[PDB]
């Protein structure tokens, strides 16, 4: 029974590059699977890639005898300053499983243990903030979650304060990053990147690149002058061994890992918690409940680990935020070996598939007819979704490793945001989901009326 798959329309020579030149590619991407199905082929001049947003066909690609992660194009460019990080090397590659069993440790519960008081830290300089601003003034949503956001992963991994709530304006690294993404996508349509056309985005991108490695000079400068004990993510970089191959991090992967845990450690769940924030805003009722969690949990003026761990409803609002707004919205793998895919599409060695993360997500056989609805209580029983159904942290041996950081994190934030303030919709905001390869809604800006509770 093999198919022939759908394919969306193309520009001659070009293929379909040029559907990927738009701002918005993965809403883009979305729109196609919504018109042509599970399956369909993408091709561009010297590639070809198959997008899957079924559960059906994901559940076998996320059999990792079968499939091994795969560096998309836009992990490509993200290596130009990545690197073999984490998140941009090969499984193959020696320096994925050494990182990973060095780095492994630093979200162990005792390490998450550890972060949780300078998670606080931020998070009080957040609700300070909200606390602090006039009548009617307002709170702009995604700017105010980057800046808790990176607050937190640099002070919890690297004792480093952005001090990020001390600008009115975003840090210089987050303004570089922004930009070193945007070109990143920007740069997955162009034909002819060597054009001299594009002469000026390759200066701007290494410039971008200079102010990222600065920062990061800077942290490992401080770190190895200092005279106060860390046991932090960055001790782990600089001090920790590698069971199998017996060596420590080498000071090139140090520097990558550091850049790839500063953007990997929050810009997603900047993205995480703007999208909670807005679905509970255009869902009062589940607003509610999840004040009603905050206030009976967190009954002390700072949160503990234990309490932040008790927030079960805010950990399914999070969860339903992640399955409906995904903010690292695909990852990309390839076939080890010949293989059939739902037995249908037959694949060669070699050959790429694209996992379209929110598409995915919005299986309606999965979640049934009310997918597009936010309804936390879907995440009541795991046993009760099947297999491979929802992917926001990817699969397999290459899931993220941060995945506790990020919930924590969000958890803990959520709950004092919904301890502390009733929240206004004062706008009748319109969804607005920016891409810069993740997704953030842009724009989204709330009242916060405080309930005047001490800290
Ligand atoms: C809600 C927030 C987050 C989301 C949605 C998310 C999602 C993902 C996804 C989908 C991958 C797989 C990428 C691929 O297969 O190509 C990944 C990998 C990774 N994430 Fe996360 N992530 C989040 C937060 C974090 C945080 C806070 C950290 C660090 C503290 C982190 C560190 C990483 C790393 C290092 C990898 C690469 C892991 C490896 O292959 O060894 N992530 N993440
Ligand atoms: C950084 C964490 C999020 C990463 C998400 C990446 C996911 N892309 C973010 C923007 C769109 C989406 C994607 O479909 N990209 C493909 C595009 C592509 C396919 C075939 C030929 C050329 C280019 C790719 O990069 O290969
Ligand atoms: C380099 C890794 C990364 C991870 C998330 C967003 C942007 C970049």
């Amino acid at each position: 029974t093999i198919k022939e798959m759908p394919q969306p329309k193309t520009f001659g020579e070009l293929k379909n590059l040029p559907l990927l030149n738009t701002d918005k590619p993965v809403q883009a991407l979305m729109k196609i699977a919504d018109e042509l199905g599970e399956i369909f082929k993408f091709e561009a001049p010297g590639r070809v890639t198959r997008y899957l947003s079924s559960q059906r066909l994901i559940k076998e690609a996320c059999d990792e005898s079968r499939f091994d992660k795969n560096l998309s194009q836009a992990l490509k460019f993200v290596r130009d300053f990545a690197g073999d990080g984490l998140f941009t090397s090969w499984t193959h590659e020696k320096n994925w499983k050494k990182a990973h069993n060095i780095l492994l440790p630093s979200f162990s519960q005792q390490a998450m243990k550890g972060y949780h008081a300078m998670m606080v830290d931020i998070a009080v300089q957040l609700v300070q903030k909200w606390e602090r601003l006039n009548a009617d003034e307002h709170i702009e949503v995604p700017e105010d979650m980057t800046r808790l956001t990176l607050d937190t992963i640099g002070l919890c991994g690297f004792n480093y304060r952005f001090n990020s709530f001390y600008r009115d304006q975003p840090h210089p690294f987050i303004t570089s990053m922004v930009r070193a993404l945007d070109e990143a996508m920007n740069k997955l349509q162009r034909a002819n990147p060597d054009d001299p056309a594009y002469d000026e985005n390759k200066r701007q991108f290494q410039e971008d690149i200079k102010v990222m490695n600065d920062l990061v000079d800077k942290i490992i400068a401080d770190r190895k002058a200092s005279g106060e004990q860390s046991d932090d993510l960055l001790t782990h970089m600089l001090n920790g061994k590698d069971p199998e191959t017996g060596e420590p991090l080498d000071d090139e992967n140090i520097r990558y890992q550091i850049i790839t845990f500063l953007i990997a450690g929050h810009e997603t769940t900047s993205g995480l918690l703007s999208f909670a924030l807005y679905f509970l805003v255009k869902n009062p009722h589940v607003l509610q409940k999840a004040a009603e969690e905050a206030a009976r949990v967190l009954v002390d003026p700072v949160p503990s680990y234990k309490q932040v761990k008790q927030l079960k409803y805010v950990g399914m609002v999070l969860n339903e935020a992640l399955r409906l707004w995904p903010t690292a919205p695909a990852f990309s793998l390839y076939a080890k070996e010949d293989t059939v895919l739902g037995g249908e599409y037959p694949l060669e060695k070699g050959d790429e598939l694209m996992v379209l993360i929110p598409q995915l997500h919005r299986d309606k056989t999965i979640w049934g007819d009310d997918v597009e609805e936010f309804r936390p209580e879907r995440f009541e029983n795991p046993s009760a979704i099947p297999q491979h159904a929802f992917k926001p942290h990817g699969n397999g041996q290459r899931a993220c490793i941060g995945q506790q950081f990020a919930l924590h994190e969000a958890t803990l934030v959520l709950g004092m945001m919904l301890k502390h303030f009733d929240f206004e919709d004062h706008t009748n905001y319109e969804l607005d989901i920016k891409e810069t390869l993740t997704l953030k809604p842009e724009g989204f800006v709330v009242k916060a009326k405080s309930k005047k509770i001490p800290l």
